[PDB]
């Protein structure tokens, strides 16, 4: 009775063990080596949050846990999800061809971040449907954003809500609420991207939905082309916050990113401790949402929306 449709989920991607890290880099830097003195950095960069292979395991798991979910909450379709990543394999073109290979004729598609951009989300978007129409009949819905999905601001909501009440009393007072995306180049303010936008959006909502006055918008995780990356970086953000109020407590919530990777349990908790530490603040970063079941229900409501469902 059920209608079989491919449920392609896509992400960056990560390495899936150290010797990985090589050519997941190059991948990033559009073909140009790390240099060793880079590749030996990175590889004590992720020794020191607790090793790599957590990391690709949290993507498998949010792709089968929304799958088996969606397949569990509607009785008209029956979901197979199919991953495709950017920076390493299985690739977003690899994925499409084994649905297609599959016998998949119907598609849908969310990408593993919030927040549209031209640069990451579109992009992904382009290639699966370029694909798609280059073996033909096989169609994909793309699910573009998602930030305003109320569960998900829920989520956060609720874990921000969790933070500012385990707070002593006079840092609950004195506390800024930092909310932030990975960076991506300027320059994408060229075609209206609306990237900053929504993040400027998802903030919003999470700080009125948690009750929370004092917030400012972040960025973090800026590669290193040579043209301008949209500011301000957290790690300054925070210090000039500081300066100009004050603060004891600083809130870090990395909305942009679904899971507890490199770019939260380094660039966060790490890179921002280091700057709390150093001005004698205290710092907190909620837990992120990567495949707990308020999190999949969440995203699961936003494919069944795209479907009209
Ligand atoms: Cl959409
Ligand atoms: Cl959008
Ligand atoms: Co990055
Ligand atoms: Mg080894
Ligand atoms: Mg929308
Ligand atoms: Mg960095």
């Amino acid at each position: 009775s059920r209608k079989k449709m491919g449920l392609l989920v896509m992400a960056y991607g990560t390495p899936y063990k150290e010797e990985d890290i090589e050519r997941y880099y190059t991948h990033i830097r559009r073909g140009r080596k790390p240099e060793p003195e880079m590749l030996q950095d990175l590889k004590d960069r992720y020794e020191a949050i607790g090793g790599i292979s957590p990391l690709a395991q949290i993507t498998e798991q949010q792709a089968h846990n929304l799958e088996q979910h969606l397949n569990e909450i509607q009785d008209e379709i029956t979901f197979k999800a199919y991953i495709g990543l950017k920076h390493i394999e299985p690739f977003i073109e690899d994925a499409v061809a084994e649905m297609h290979k599959d016998g998949i004729t119907e598609a849908v598609s969310i990408v593993l971040a919030p927040h549209f951009s031209t640069f990451s989300v579109q992009s992904y978007n382009k290639r699966a449907k370029e694909e798609a129409e280059k073996l033909g009949g096989l169609t994909i819905t793309s699910v573009e954003s998602w930030y305003d999905e109320p569960k998900f601001v829920t989520y956060w909501v609720d874990r921000v809500k969790e933070t500012y009440a385990s707070m002593p009393e006079d840092e609950r007072e004195n506390a800024m609420l930092i909310v932030s995306a990975h960076s991506l180049p300027e320059k994408i303010k060229e075609f209206g991207d609306p990237y900053p936008d929504q993040l400027h959006e998802s903030a919003k909502l999470i700080a009125e939905g948690a009750g929370v006055s004092e917030y400012a918008v972040g960025w973090q995780s800026e590669g290193n082309t040579p043209d301008p990356w949209l500011g301000p970086d957290v790690q300054d953000l925070t210090r000039d916050l500081f300066e100009q109020k004050g603060y004891q407590a600083f809130v870090y919530v990395p909305v942009g990113f679904v899971a507890d990777h490199l770019e939260v349990l380094y660039d966060n908790d790490y890179e921002c401790k280091v700057v709390t530490d150093d001005i004698g603040a205290s710092y907190y970063r909620p837990e992120m949402p990567n495949a707990k079941p308020e999190f999949i229900d969440a995203l699961a409501t936003v494919v069944l929306k795209k479907l009209g469902r």
